[PDB]
C-alpha cells in the first residue's frame, strides 16, 4: 500500500511560491513545468510567524497553535488553501509534489522562528527543545490530516504529493557528530509514517558528508562540506529505516568552489552521492542544484554534464533552482515573468538552459535518449574580455564512445598537447593571452571523434593593454 510505490526517475524543479500566489500565477508555473516535461515539483509547505506571514498577506502557521488566519485580521489568504489550489491544479496536470514542512532559513519564519515562539536563544534549539519539537508535530500533524477544499481528498490520502521533507537544508552545526540530526530526524520521520503510511519521506537535507573513508572534495574545495562540519552525517541519515530515500543540493558558487572547478566538483559530489547511496541501497535524488547566471562560465554546459551523471550513474532525479513563471504586480520584470532575483530562475522560454530541460525531461521519463555528441567552452563564457592567463575549461560529451582528443584553435595557435583531462569529461590548459594581440579572437572548440568532428566557438576580447 503506497500512494508512489514505483521508483520512478525524474526531472524536476522547485518553486517556493505555490502556497501564497495567484490562481494565474500558481497555474503559470504548473503548465511551464507541463509542458517543460518536468514532472515533479518542490514546494514549501510553511509560512511560520506573523511578520511573515503579514508580510505576504498569507497565513499559515503565525503563533504557536494557530493553523491558518488568526482571529483580527480581514481580507488574509489562507496558505492551506492557496496549497490546495497548487495541488488540485497539480493534480489535473499530472504534476507530483515534494512538500517541505519547515525551512532551516529564516525565509518564511523557518527554524529560527520556532526557536523565538518558546523562548530559545540559538538556532539548534530547535531540534533539542521538546516544546519546539512538540509545536513542529502539531503542524505537520494539521497538515497532514488537512482535507483539500477543492478535492475533498485528505493529504494523507493524496497521490499527487509523492513526498514529506522534513526540513530544507537542516543543519546542525553546534553538533558535529551528527547526532543531534539523526536523533531528530528519527523522531520526526517515524512520526510521519504514524500519521501517513502512504506517503515517501525525505530529509531535504544538502547532503554533507563527515569524514567518510576515501571521500573527499574535487581540488581540495569545500572540505567543510565533506569533514562534518555542518552537523549533517548523510551515510547516517540515509541509514535511517523511516527516512525512503536521499536527498542532496549543490551550488558550488556558494560553497567555496573556484569557478574554473564549478563543472567537476559538482561531478564529484554527485558521484560520490550515488555511490554512498547505493552503498546503503535506497534511491537518491538531486533536489537542488544552480549556477548564478552571472557566474562567468557557460552554465548549460555545466547543467548538460550534471544531468548526465544523475541519469547515467543511476540516480532517480534531478531538480534544478528554480522554475518561475508569468509575474504580477511588483513581483513582475520587464518580459511579464516573476523576476530573477537570485540569479538562478529558469522559466519556459527561448534560452539555452529550458531547452537543456526539457531535452532532459524526456531522457529522465521514458528513456528517450538522443543525446548527440557535443562539445563545450566552460571558461571563459562567451563574450568575456580576458588577460594574462586564462584557464580554459571545456566539456566533451561523449555518448556514442568513440571520443579521440580535443584541440582548441586561437587565430594561429593549436593548442591539443597540453590539454589535461581534468576529469568527467572536463579538460583544460592555461592559455597566456598575451601570445596573442589584444582585441576580439575566435577560440575555436574541436572534439575529434571516430569519423567526425563537432564544433563550438566562442568570442573573446583580450585585454592586456
Ligand atoms: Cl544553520
Ligand atoms: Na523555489
Amino acid at each position: 500500500s503506497m500512494l508512489n510505490g514505483k521508483e520512478f526517475r525524474f526531472i524536476g524543479s522547485n518553486n517556493y511560491y505555490m502556497h501564497y500566489k495567484s490562481n494565474r500565477m500558481i497555474d503559470s508555473v504548473l503548465e511551464s513545468a507541463r509542458d517543460m516535461g518536468i514532472k515533479v515539483l518542490r514546494i514549501w509547505g510553511f509560512l511560520d510567524g506573523e511578520s511573515y506571514c503579514r508580510d505576504k498577506n498569507t497565513y499559515m502557521h503565525p503563533e504557536p497553535g494557530v493553523f491558518g488566519v488568526p482571529e483580527g485580521i480581514s481580507n488574509a489568504q489562507n496558505g492551506f488553501e492557496r496549497l490546495d489550489y497548487t495541488i488540485a491544479k497539480a493534480k489535473e496536470l499530472g504534476i507530483k509534489l515534494i512538500i517541505v514542512l519547515v525551512n532551516n532559513w529564516d525565509d518564511f519564519g523557518g527554524m529560527n522562528q520556532y526557536v523565538r515562539w518558546f523562548g530559545g536563544t540559538h538556532h539548534d534549539d530547535f531540534y533539542r527543545d521538546e516544546r519546539i519539537k512538540e509545536e513542529y508535530k502539531k503542524y505537520v500533524s494539521f497538515l497532514i490530516n488537512h482535507v483539500n477544499v477543492y478535492t475533498g481528498v485528505p493529504y494523507r490520502e493524496e497521490p499527487t504529493i509523492m513526498a514529506w521533507e522534513l526540513a530544507n537544508e537542516l543543519r546542525c552545526e553546534t553538533d558535529k557528530s551528527g547526532n543531534t540530526l539523526v536523533e531528530w530526524v528519527k523522531e520526526m520521520s517515524s512520526y510521519i509514517k504514524s500519521l501517513d503510511p502512504n506517503h515517501l519521506v525525505a530529509v531535504g537535507d544538502e547532503g554533507f558528508f563527515s569524514n567518510y573513508e576515501g571521500f573527499k572534495p574535487y581540488g581540495g574545495e569545500a572540505e567543510w562540506a565533506y569533514n562534518g562540519w555542518s552537523g549533517v552525517d548523510w551515510k547516517k541519515l540515509l541509514s535511517i529505516e523511516t527516512v525512503d530515500f536521499g536527498t542532496f543540493h549543490l551550488y558550488p558558487s556558494h560553497w567555496g568552489v573556484s569557478p574554473e572547478n564549478y563543472a567537476q566538483w559538482g561531478a564529484k559530489w554527485i558521484e560520490d552521492h550515488i555511490k554512498i547511496a547505493k552503498e546503503i541501497g535506497k534511491p537518491v535524488v538531486l533536489e537542488e542544484y544552480g549556477i548564478p547566471k552571472s557566474a562567468p562560465v557557460n552554465r548549460t554546459a555545466i547543467y548538460r554534464l550534471w544531468n548526465d551523471l544523475v541519469y547515467d550513474l543511476g540516480g532517480d532525479g534531478a531538480m534544478f533552482w528554480m522554475l518561475a513563471g508569468i509575474g504580477e504586480g511588483s513581483d513582475r520584470d520587464e518580459r511579464g515573468y516573476y523576476p530573477d532575483y537570485d540569479g538562478f530562475r529558469i522559466v519556459n522560454d527561448d534560452s539555452p538552459e529550458a531547452e537543456l530541460i526539457r531535452e532532459y525531461a524526456k531522457l529522465f521519463n521514458t528513456g528517450e535518449d538522443i543525446r548527440e555528441d557535443t562539445c563545450s567552452f566552460i571558461l571563459p563564457k562567451d563574450g568575456m574580455e580576458i588577460k594574462k592567463t586564462v584557464e580554459v575549461r571545456a566539456g566533451v560529451f561523449d555518448y556514442s564512445n568513440t571520443f579521440e582528443k580535443l584541440s582548441v584553435k586561437v587565430e594561429d595557435l593549436v593548442f591539443e598537447n597540453e590539454i589535461e583531462h581534468l576529469g568527467y569529461g572536463i579538460y583544460g590548459f592555461d592559455l597566456d593571452t598575451t601570445r596573442i594581440p589584444d582585441g576580439e579572437h575566435e577560440m575555436f572548440l574541436e572534439g575529434h571523434f571516430q569519423g567526425k568532428t563537432v564544433k563550438d566557438s566562442i568570442k573573446a576580447k583580450v585585454v592586456n593593454e
